[PDB]
């Protein structure tokens, strides 16, 4: 079970993304809050859409070296379930839902001596996001909300995972992170 650095970091980074809650996050991104018909305000009625997000989870990590050794680059690959409601109301619709976040990690030496873990880039991995259908001329409520999803979801999921991230990465086993930053900064591969 002792392993090398790469699966020592990657399955730390693993433990500390759901011990820091990050199905909780999942479960809970403000899908529809990010956004000419006011209307549904004026009676006292409201929606009557609602996004459930059921079935959060995490996938394998993946990790590779950059070429001179400097920098990882983290797959942080989630799903999540979309079922779509309405208290006029049995679900309208069901989705599945994929997406990568993509860590980077570089190790940066400061002016004086010390060397610190940087979390660098941490975006959305483009081209990663997939909706499916699971289970009326729903066709038209469907790739509505996919057109919504696509350019919603991936800066949503960004903005709330990669906070997380940087919360894990700092906490880290204190000498994982001193191996990891000594190998990174001397480009010596671990992750091969």
């Amino acid at each position: 079970s002792p392993t090398g650095l790469c699966g020592s970091l990657t399955n730390a980074l693993s433990n500390g993304l759901l011990s820091g809650g990050l199905l909780g996050i999942l479960e809970n991104l403000p899908l529809l809050d990010i956004l000419g018909k006011v209307t549904s305000v004026i009676p006292g009625l409201n929606n009557i859409i609602d996004i459930k997000v059921t079935d959060p989870q995490l996938l394998e990590l993946g990790l590779v070296q950059s070429p001179d050794g400097h920098r990882l680059y983290v797959t942080i690959p989630l799903g999540i379930k979309l079922q779509v409601n309405t208290p006029l109301v049995a679900s309208l619709l069901r989705l599945a839902v994929k997406l990568d976040i993509t860590a980077e990690i570089l190790a940066v030496r400061d002016k004086q001596e010390r060397i610190h873990l940087v979390l660098g880039d941490c975006t959305h991995s483009p081209g990663s996001l997939q909706i499916s259908l699971l289970d009326l001329p729903i066709q038209g409520l469907l790739d509505s909300l996919t057109g919504i999803l696509n350019k919603v979801l991936p800066e949503l999921v960004q903005g709330n995972v990669c906070p997380l991230v940087n919360e894990v990465l700092r906490g880290l086993d204190i000498t994982l992170v001193h191996d990891i930053v000594n190998m990174l900064i001397h480009g010596l591969q671990f992750c091969i």
